[PDB]
């Protein structure tokens, strides 16, 4: 029983972090084999940021201006190449704790641990979601630039994530382990804004069939509803729309509680009219859309209260 | 910016922990050094069940190794076991017994392997809300101060009302629990105060003032008003404690504490305050700095 807010154990991420300095510039770098990957903003000053020319930065750039630090050891850097917003770093070393790993993009409403880390060293780990406008709401200083996100279902590490840029409203944008940004955001300092943000409603779905495999069921109704008519209710309290891929995912949940996804659509409904009435769900007094379909089923018992 | 429920980076415990199966129990170890930690209920009058026991019955697994156990003794609630090997990755540690109200990160696992990691704290009435399903006996809580673990939780068991109960690395029990199947509960729990105040320092930093006022109170009008709300009571060591927040953000303890009143005696009226309809109570002050200021480990 219970149900947290969990986030993957570190420890095989933690041996990958180090500390990359350019110049003035201090940021992580994720050490896999014999490669160093870090946010290409490293190569920048504070003024190059408005409108930074990073090939013309970089072509002026040596492999001995990149320090590598890993612990106490300085690595030696052999070669470096841009791809994208990622600076990729030939090291002399490969990484002897470096782990079964994958580089997989996500797509928003997709969850992931973050290990935040300031001069190549991990401070904490958190869980979070790729929010609908393709930000993250994390907790990050500066200096936690190319801090990274992964999830390790079964003993294989997937980096989904590495940390650039925190927004004006507090939020955080980032990249694939390809460089490749989530969501319309550069690696400049112009303005740019987080859009506006709409829960993720098939995960706010899985967390309340966690709600009712852990034994509760008071906001459950007699009512059920068309996809259609959840989508126009859903729309007008900032939801993204429910579609037939989110049923079927649902299906096993679903199959466990004996509660159809459109049953379950309309105590949503419901809910987002009524409120809780001064009562809670799994111990939040808000709709959770921080757990997926398959982080309730990982987490969560396989026999209902 | 940003403020989550963050726990301790987990590496150093994961490589201590390992699966032991005696019978047909099986359940987590602490390996460190050369001895095995883990809850005695591993056996099934303990000490006439562990008499009828040899080291061979007790299966030690660490990862694809069956570590070789030549000794077992008991210490209060937890059973300790001699094994042939030291561990390699032993971190620095040194286990610690902590106070309800202080907060721990969690590494859950199963069958010796570890599965997540979380934050939570020692309730006021010495559970914990934890996420635990039947396997994960043994899985420890910790903190880590520089490069030193401070183990200070081993799982032991599910109460009724879904919230956990364990004893700290020497098997002494947190709340007047027993490690044995008869009729336990948790009692009626209270809000840690302190904690809730060092969160609200944490909104403010990080830019959440619509619930400051220009009230003050007294810490005896204060304490009335917590009694009435099952607040745990504010001490003057509270007090002191949250002075560098208090010295941070200019809002004076007891300037907060009228804020945290009026959230009591009012509600939130519709608004959040970092994201949470509720008043949350598991960061303490220590927790708020350290994040608040990215301490590495
Ligand atoms: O957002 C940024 N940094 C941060 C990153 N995450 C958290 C932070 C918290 C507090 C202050 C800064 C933080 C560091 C680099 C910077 C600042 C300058 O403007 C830009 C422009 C583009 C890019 Cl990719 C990065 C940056
Ligand atoms: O509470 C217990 N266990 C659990 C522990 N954490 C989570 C759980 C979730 C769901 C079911 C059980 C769980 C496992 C062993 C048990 C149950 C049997 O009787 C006892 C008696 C004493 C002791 Cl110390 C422990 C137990
Ligand atoms: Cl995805």
């Amino acid at each position: 029983s219970g149900f947290r807010k969990m986030a993957f154990p570190s420890g095989k991420v933690e041996g990958c972090m180090v500390q990359v300095t350019c110049g003035t510039t201090t940021l992580n770098g994720l050490w896999l084999d014999d490669v160093v990957y870090c946010p290409r903003h490293v190569i920048c000053t504070s003024e190059d940021m408005l409108n930074p020319n990073y090939e013309d930065l970089l072509i002026r750039k040596s492999n001995h201006n990149f320090l590598v630090q890993a612990g106490n050891v300085q690595l030696r850097v052999i070669g470096h190449s841009m791809q994208n917003c990622v600076l990729k770093l030939k090291v002399d070393t490969a990484n002897p704790k470096t782990p079964k790993y994958k580089f997989v993009r996500i797509q928003p409403g997709q969850t992931f641990s973050v290990l935040a880390c300031y001069n190549g060293s991990p401070s904490g780990v958190y869980q979070c979601a790729m929010r609908p406008n393709f930000t993250i709401k994390g907790s990050f200083l500066n200096g936690s630039c190319g801090s990274v996100g992964f999830n390790i279902d079964y003993d294989c590490v997937s980096f989904c994530y590495m940390h650039h840029m925190e927004l004006p409203t507090g939020v955080h944008a980032g990249t694939d382990l390809e460089g490749n940004f989530y969501g319309p955001f550069v690696d400049r300092q112009t303005a740019q804004a987080a859009g506006t943000d709409t829960t993720i409603t098939v995960n706010v779905l899985a967390w309340l069939y966690a709600a009712v495999i852990n034994g509760d069921r008071w906001f459950l109704n007699r009512f059920t509803t068309t996809l259609n008519d959840f989508n126009l209710v859903a729309m007008k309290y900032n939801y993204e729309p429910l579609t037939q891929d989110h049923v079927d995912i649902l299906g096993p949940l679903s199959a466990q509680t004996g509660i159809a996804v459109l049953d379950m659509c309309a105590s949503l409904k419901e809910l987002l009219q009524n409120g809780m009435n001064g009562r809670t769900i799994l111990g939040s007094a808000l709709l959770e859309d921080e757990f997926t379909p398959f982080d309730v089923v990982r987490q969560c018992s396989g026999v209902t209260f």
